């Protein structure tokens, strides 16, 4: 078995974020033009997907973390990771 990843990027530098699900936990690695460093994201999950969009130069990141049949959305909007309103019936 193997770790599972999800990736997003934005701009032309670019910024890149790679999320890795390992051991029921998702962590984050970051590229902003000058080497890979560890990001603030740390949430439970066996499976991860991600999307992001810009408003002007402000990134908005949504990470979908799944454990069992429960998927939780995590939101980055410039000032801390918050829990999003996403729900599903799995
Ligand atoms: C935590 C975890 C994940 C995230 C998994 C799988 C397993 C898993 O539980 P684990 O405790 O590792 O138990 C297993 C052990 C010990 C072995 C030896 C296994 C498998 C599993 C089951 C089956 C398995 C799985 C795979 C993939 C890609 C392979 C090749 C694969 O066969 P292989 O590695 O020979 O055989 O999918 P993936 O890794 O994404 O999903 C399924
Ligand atoms: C507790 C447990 C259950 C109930 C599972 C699975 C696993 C499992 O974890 P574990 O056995 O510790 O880790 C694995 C290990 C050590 C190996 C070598 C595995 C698998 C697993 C994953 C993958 C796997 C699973 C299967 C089936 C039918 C096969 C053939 C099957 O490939 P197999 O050649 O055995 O590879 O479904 P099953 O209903 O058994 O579901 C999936
Ligand atoms: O500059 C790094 C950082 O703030 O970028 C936005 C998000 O990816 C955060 O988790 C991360 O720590
Ligand atoms: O600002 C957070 C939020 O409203 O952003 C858009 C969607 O991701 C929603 O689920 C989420 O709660
Ligand atoms: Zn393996
Ligand atoms: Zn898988
Ligand atoms: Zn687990
Ligand atoms: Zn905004």
């Amino acid at each position: 078995s193997s770790v599972q990843t999800a990736a997003t990027s934005w701009g032309t530098v670019p910024s890149i974020r790679v999320y890795t699900a390992n051991n029921g936990k998702i962590t984050e690695r970051c590229w902003d033009g000058k080497g890979w460093y560890t990001g603030a994201f740390n949430e439970p999950g066996d499976n991860v997907s991600v999307t992001s969009w810009l408003v002007g130069s402000a990134i908005h990141i949504r990470v979908y973390a799944s454990t069992g049949t429960t998927t939780t959305e995590w939101c980055w909007d410039g000032n801390g990771w918050t829990k999003g309103a996403y729900t599903a019936t799995n």
